[PDB]
């Protein structure tokens, strides 16, 4: 995946360029807070204001993987 582009043009969107969260929650350290399985559902299954399915594909694997990295 390029898992930090995605991010960089997804997630950022709404939890800001940093990912210490903007127009939604800090992400930053969800790796930590959630296990990469935790947040592909997420990403996958989106979660209250997120919609589900941002990412799908690999992009939405590689995303929570590197993650999952991110603490
Ligand atoms: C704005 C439309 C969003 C985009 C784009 C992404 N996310 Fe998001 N995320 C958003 C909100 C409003 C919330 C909270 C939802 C609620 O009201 O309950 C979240 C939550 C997450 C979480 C879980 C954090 C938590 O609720 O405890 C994760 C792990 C997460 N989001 C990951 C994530 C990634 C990696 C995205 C890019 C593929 C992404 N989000 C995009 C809003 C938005």
């Amino acid at each position: 995946v390029d898992a930090e582009a995605v991010v960089q043009q997804k997630c950022i969107s709404c939890h800001g360029g940093d990912l210490t969260g903007a127009s939604a929650p800090a992400i930053d350290k969800a790796g930590a807070n959630y296990s990469e399985e935790e947040i592909l559902d997420i990403i996958l299954n989106g979660q209250g204001g997120m919609p589900g399915g941002i990412a799908k594909g690999a992009e939405a694997e590689a995303v929570a993987a590197w993650l999952a990295e991110k603490k």
